[PDB]
């Protein structure tokens, strides 16, 4: 008894349910954009075949590759959403772990609070990490290194008005590798009555999570066979 799922079956080559699922068509503008934020330099986002489709073997691909002088790569955001009080968990490999790229897996939200169940970052800088963000600007966060390889995962996420947990690979009873207690972020949006969050998966590249991508190895993949919240 789901609440939300896609088990992302279908051909080979189609697209991912649009009843599920919003397509990105561009990457974000970003403000005061740092050099690999720049238009330009920056990955961008659309809704083509070669970038987001199903592999016929029950995998939503999501694939970044140079098309032209542009990396082009995709993002989903969920047109359900979720509230407190539900477990949330995706199986995902990362077959995209290379200079410039930087795939995640989040819960967000457009007015405050995100829970970054996972993003590895290509800059060569930022370790890979898990992230729990209050605030408007997220400017309040708690966050929790862990190390990503590019093998199948299950990464789980459980977050209710008191707070939000994390696993790897979840197993009977197991503690989660990471949780924050709502009394430790004084904004804490997740207890608002009626807050709910949609899911996002998305492999960018370049930017400042991503970096330089010339040294990187595309195409690069993000494989996902399923998303199930209940
Ligand atoms: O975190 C980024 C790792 N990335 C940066 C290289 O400069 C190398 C990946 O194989
Ligand atoms: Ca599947």
């Amino acid at each position: 008894s789901y609440v939300f799922a896609d088990e992302f079956d279908g051909p080979a080559g189609s697209a991912p349910s649009a009843a599920k699922w919003t397509i990105a068509k561009a990457r974000e503008t970003i403000q005061d954009p740092t050099y690999w934020e720049q238009p330009g330099r920056i990955g961008q986002y659309r809704n083509d075949r070669r970038n987001v489709f199903l592999d016929g073997k029950s995998n939503l691909v999501i694939r970044a590759a140079k098309d032209g002088d542009t990396y082009y790569s995709a993002k989903l955001a969920s047109v359900w959403e979720g509230g407190a009080g539900h477990t949330w968990e995706a199986r995902i490999k990362f077959n995209c772990l290379t200079a410039g790229a930087w795939p995640a897996f989040w819960l967000g939200n457009t007015g405050e609070g995100e829970l970054d169940i996972i993003e590895w970052y290509g800059n060569g800088s930022w370790p890979s990490a898990t992230t729990v963000h209050a605030k408007s600007n997220g400017g309040e966060w708690k966050t929790h290194n862990i190390a990503v390889d590019n093998g199948w995962h299950r990464w789980r996420t459980q977050w209710d008005a008191e707070g939000a947990r994390f696993w790897l690979d979840y197993t009977d009873g197991a503690q989660p590798y990471f949780e924050v207690a709502a009394s430790s972020l004084p904004d804490w949006p997740f207890d608002q009555p009626g807050y709910t969050m949609f899911v996002v998966l998305n492999l960018a590249v370049a930017g400042s999570g991503g970096g330089d991508p010339s040294g990187g190895t595309y195409p690069a993949d993000m494989l996902v066979d399923w998303v199930r919240v209940w």
